[PDB]
């Protein structure tokens, strides 16, 4: 898909290049059931206005790769998932480079799964972590 | 200019091309206590399924809370940065507006907490964000 | 019922006096669908060891009164309600005095209600709050 | 007593009458980076429903994380405490025993942060904390 969003349907309601994640960037590199991997260029459509990278960019992008390593396994099961809570906390700003996320499955439960996400710089360092909480609901169309 | 609060001469990214400017947040109220911002649904707003990105909540409440507290801080000589965002998601937005109203609930010196509710056009609760601001003296 | 817990069954696995709730002396004051308070005196019980009261004692009181608000409108209708996230924030801390919790229901779904809470000192200030979310679902036996 | 870090000659409350020696949590391993601890199931860890309490599992992460910071900033002089604790429950613990592991994940000048997971008899994920530990200079 654009961004290598996982491809579950033939048609989506919003083109990759169209959405928030195809304007900033992001881009999915892995994905499996229990870890999943984005990444992305910082440039200023990701930055706040004093230069440092926007504390909702490290959340957006937390949530569409818990979010879609979600759907990647549900979709085909006739399941919605939907992320319900995002707890992201920022331990150190990024100013340029990439910002690199990695999903780690940690609870797959029948109705909500949890992701531990971590975000981290072009040194490696942790640069804020995301605990997303993705409800599975039946899908109702 | 998205009408942040004018404290300094030079800002280092300019409106237009932060990623405020380019969703469209404008911040309409800002006082110490209280703060409102709002943003018209595009799909550069939205995700690939049609609706509100689960970071525009993020987004929106973060800049606000945080700007919020630029407001009061900055000319005390203090930088001011979200250190948590817990955003919890109640109801979908499809299109239309997103309205956030940011409270502030504590004031301390190092931290300032931030209750910030996301709603839709109808009024109804779509979304809330818990916002901690980190306040800390301006490194030279 | 001890504590002041709704009175929603005609037994319980375990009485007041014996649950944590009963141990250190939650007490629920009022409680209705949309808002709920409860207060507890401060002992050593509530304490941790430097003489401050306890963080886990902020989130328990916190927790028990969003459940228990939330099973006093739901268990009639045959769901049961437990708490599926506790987000606590501690602002300023209690030596002495009382803690006095009120509950606010923001969101009622179907499948999870939410409450805010706010946890203050005898002078009335805010010493922590806490985001708590109830999963509700339909009971098994 | 209860283990905890030995950092000062005097404590203001002894263990058995804290929370924590009336609950019975009891630290295992303490490092710098990583430690552990455990209780037993009893009605005192309960709430009515016979099911371990929601701020039990919350008590153990926040214990368990404030006094692995205090063991390293204590002698420092800095007191360390608790700003933040997330807890999220996938699964309920009936009886047997609560464990917890907390792992530092970011060791600021102001802020450490544990990742803390509370496990039943049988090694499952029942529930997780995220703790937000504040540092602070010691009032003297
Ligand atoms: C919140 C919760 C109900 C959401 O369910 P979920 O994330 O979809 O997880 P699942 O439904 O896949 O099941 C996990 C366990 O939760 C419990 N559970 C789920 N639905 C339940 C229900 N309707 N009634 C009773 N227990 C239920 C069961 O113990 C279940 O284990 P089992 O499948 O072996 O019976 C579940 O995560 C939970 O019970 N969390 C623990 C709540 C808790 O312990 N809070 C602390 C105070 S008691
Ligand atoms: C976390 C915390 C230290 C951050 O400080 P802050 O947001 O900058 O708040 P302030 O620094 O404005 O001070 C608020 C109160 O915190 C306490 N505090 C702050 N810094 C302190 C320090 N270095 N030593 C002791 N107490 C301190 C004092 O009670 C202070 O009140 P006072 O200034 O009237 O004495 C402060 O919010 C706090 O103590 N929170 C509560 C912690 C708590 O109760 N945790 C639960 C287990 S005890
Ligand atoms: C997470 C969530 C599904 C849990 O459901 P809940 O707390 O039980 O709330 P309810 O089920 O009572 O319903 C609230 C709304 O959620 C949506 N929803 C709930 N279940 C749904 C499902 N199976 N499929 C699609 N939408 C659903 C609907 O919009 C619903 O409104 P409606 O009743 O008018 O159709 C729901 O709160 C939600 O959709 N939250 C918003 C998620 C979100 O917007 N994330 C941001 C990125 S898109
Ligand atoms: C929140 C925060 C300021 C708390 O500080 P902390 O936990 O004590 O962390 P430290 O103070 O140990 O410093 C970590 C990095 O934070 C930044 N920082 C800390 N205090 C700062 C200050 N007064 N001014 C500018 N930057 C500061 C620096 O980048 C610091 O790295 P350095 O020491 O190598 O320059 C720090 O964690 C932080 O900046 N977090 C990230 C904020 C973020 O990116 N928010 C998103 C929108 S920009």
């Amino acid at each position: 898909t654009g961004g290598n969003l996982p491809d579950v349907a033939s048609h989506y309601p919003v083109a990759y290049e169209q959405t928030l994640d195809g304007t900033v960037g992001f881009v999915i590199d892995e994905m499996t059931p229990e870890r999943a991997t984005a990444s992305v260029e910082v440039t200023d459509t990701l930055r706040q206005r004093w230069g440092l990278v926007h504390g909702g960019a490290y959340c957006a992008l937390a949530d569409m790769l818990a979010t879609e390593a979600t759907v990647a396994v549900v979709h085909e099961k006739g399941m919605m998932a939907v992320g319900q809570s995002n707890h992201t906390s920022f331990f150190r700003p990024v100013k340029e480079g990439h910002v690199r996320a990695e999903a780690v499955r940690i609870h797959a439960g029948s109705t909500t799964w949890f992701w531990d996400v971590s975000l981290r710089d072009d040194a490696g360092r942790l640069c804020a972590v995301s605990s997303m909480s993705i409800a599975v609901r039946p899908r109702r169309d």
